[PDB]
């Protein structure tokens, strides 16, 4: 009853930077060849959203933010062979084309058809689907999942299991499969090894999990707001830091507990300054230190190069590493086999109507994933 | 004759920053408790005694610098096993005490007996074996060449092959073994693989012989001394650039030249911007790149971390990341087998009394490596 149509629906929508969300209607154009429309079930509130409205992370305004969500496929467009309407869905915020380079290598997951890079927050075909008040609206990554529908390419959407979980399972969409993957794929961490996790967020936590997964004997969290300790020791964390408590800088904290520095550092919050915190932290000759936080824009850091010289390894990663469409249908089977739990990230649940209730949870530090029902 | 008695013999020493090595008359205290005094057959010069004389590498002035070398071995102290008299060794400015963590290590190479981190200028025992005109000379990374005779304490010194040409193996002391390493143990070049090397000097050119042994299909050599191509390309470069030809920064230059950035990059040079420069120029997914060149003293580089959170990997390394006692025999024995040339990095060969001229070579973009003979 509504293929080949346009639905209008409700949508959070930013028009401008640093204000709340306004929930209104919004026309959602039909999918167009290999395009797939989506009614959304549920959607996480990751940092990466906020990062939208505070100007930390740069794409056109105004926006349809959200990219860590489920839902199931209302129509796909002409030559769509990997989704079919009644299919429970998420939608990849990297997309997986298959064909370019990056996709064809081993390891590499940043798909060339990423609108991360070079964001112009639209579909694959350089327009939008998107009106309200009569005036287009930007996609964001490819995703938009702050609205009753959205309109993916093909590229950006994995099918998952039937009897998946959807208000659980979104989080695979993002800070669950980033953070797991950080540890587990991207910095391979090993068994007996002592890990430092810079940000214990929904993320952070994720990183815990996975380095408990790989057996490290220590997972230090490093936070400044002591009431996420808990829940990070809840999930694998073996002692937990508060910089703020300390008259020495933090890495030299960790270098002292670590009897030389740790096997493998992780900054998952977005500071520069955490960033070179985190790699000075790893033993000189043979630790490895992953970025995952998300920079403030077009803004460089500072370091000396002779704390690569000696030997560390510093990388960052989008999503884990991960492969998205490949993988994320794999994370659900895991999921459902309860290989890892995804409760312990969720703290709140909320209908989408009061998504800025979400976001005060967020930035008030009192949450760490808020789940949106639709 | 010698032995347990002070030696007196010829050596260059640097009073100052930016003055040339006096040649003259040093002594050289017996080796006490594990040491060993050496009897230097040849010595390469290599840019890292240069930025000693320049101020861009720090340690206590003054010196006997030199770290690039072979000898054998005049007398050895109490409690010496691995060593004996006659013996042809090779230094070693990268210890290998086999008792600290690093070493303990499968991966690391940058034993904290080090005299780099925090630089000393003596013997493990905090003195030096060296006076000149009745005042204390510091040692140089526990090696100190540029002399008749050294001492060296016996975890800073490997026995080799006693067929081995020490006018040839010196190398294997420094910048063949620093350059090969890089590529085949730190970067893991892969085969069929784009490799950029940045800075065709001694180590570059050891660099791209690793590249070639890993089976690469293309290696750029970058250079703003376009006399530095022919030797390149013969011992294995595809192609070669010089920076200024160019109206467009060569990152952008070798990222269109490889459809979308190199494999692997080296930055063998020493500068802050092409340290950048080579980390910019690898895919932004999947590349990596590793920092050789020595960095100007305590200068700090600026960089964007949206170039590793793409998925870029940036390591840096100490002689190839080669364990220094283990390796330095093996790499010996593999020259003897003719498993790589060492030939191609020599294009000087000067009596010890020469070193200035030998330096002069260096800094005039003539030279690549002189070996120096006693
Ligand atoms: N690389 C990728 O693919 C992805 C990156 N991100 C980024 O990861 C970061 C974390 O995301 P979430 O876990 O959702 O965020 P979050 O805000 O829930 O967690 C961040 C944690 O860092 C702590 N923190 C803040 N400043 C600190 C400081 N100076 N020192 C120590 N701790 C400090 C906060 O108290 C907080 O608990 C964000 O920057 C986000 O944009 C998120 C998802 C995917
Ligand atoms: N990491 C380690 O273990 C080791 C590091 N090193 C360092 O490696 C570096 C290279 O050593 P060598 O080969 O002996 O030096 P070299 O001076 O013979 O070679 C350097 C090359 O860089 C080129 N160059 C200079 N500025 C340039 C620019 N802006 N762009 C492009 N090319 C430029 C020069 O023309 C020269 O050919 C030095 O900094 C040295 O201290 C050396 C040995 C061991
Ligand atoms: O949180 C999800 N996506 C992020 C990934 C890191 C760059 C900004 C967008
Ligand atoms: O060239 C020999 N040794 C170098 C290695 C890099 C740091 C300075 C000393
Ligand atoms: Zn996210
Ligand atoms: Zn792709
Ligand atoms: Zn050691
Ligand atoms: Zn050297």
């Amino acid at each position: 009853s509504t293929a080949g149509k346009v639905i209008k629906c409700k949508a959070a929508v930013l028009w401008e930077e640093k204000k709340p969300f306004s929930i209104e209607e919004v026309e959602v154009a039909p999918p167009k060849a290999h395009e797939v429309r989506i009614k959304m079930v549920a959607t996480g509130i990751c940092r990466t959203d906020d990062h939208v409205v505070s100007g930390t992370l740069v794409t056109p305004l105004p926006v349809i933010a959200g990219h860590e969500a489920a839902g199931i496929v209302e129509s796909i467009g002409e030559g769509v062979t990997t989704v079919r309407p009644g299919d429970k869905v998420i939608p990849l915020f990297t997309p997986q084309c298959g064909k370019c380079r990056v996709c064809k290598h081993p390891e590499g997951n940043f798909c060339l058809k990423n609108d991360l890079s070079m964001p112009r927050g639209t579909m694959q075909d350089g327009t939008s689907r998107f009106t309200c008040r009569g005036k287009p609206i930007h996609h964001f990554l490819g995703t938009s999942t702050f609205s009753q529908y959205t309109v993916v390419d093909e590229i950006s959407v994995a099918k998952i299991d039937a009897a998946s979980p959807l208000e659980k399972v979104c989080l695979i969409g993002c800070g669950f499969s980033t953070g797991y993957g950080s540890a587990v794929k991207v910095a391979k961490v090993t068994q007996g090894s002592t890990c430092a996790v810079f940000g214990l967020g929904g993320v952070g936590l994720s990183v815990i999990m996975g380095c408990k997964a790989a057996g490290a004997a220590r997972i230090i969290g490093v936070d400044i707001n002591k009431d996420k300790f808990a829940k990070a020791k809840e999930v694998g964390a073996t002692e937990c830091v508060n910089p703020q408590d300390y008259k020495k800088p933090i890495q030299e904290v960790l270098t002292e507990m670590s009897n030389g520095g740790v096997d493998f550092s992780f900054e998952v919050i977005g500071r520069l300054d955490t960033m070179v915190t985190a790699l000075s932290c790893c033993q000189e000759a043979y630790g490895v230190s992953v970025i995952v936080g998300v920079p403030p824009d077009s803004q460089n850091l500072s370091m000396n190069p002779m704390l690569l010289l000696s030997g560390r390894t510093w990388k960052g990663a989008i999503f884990g590493g991960f492969k998205s469409k490949d993988s994320v249908p794999k994370l659900v089977a895991d999921f459902m086999a309860k290989k890892f739990a995804l409760d312990p990230l969720i703290t709140h649940v909320l209908p989408f109507e009061k998504i800025n209730e979400g976001f005060d949870l967020l930035r008030s530090g009192e949450s760490i994933r808020t789940i949106l029902t639709f």
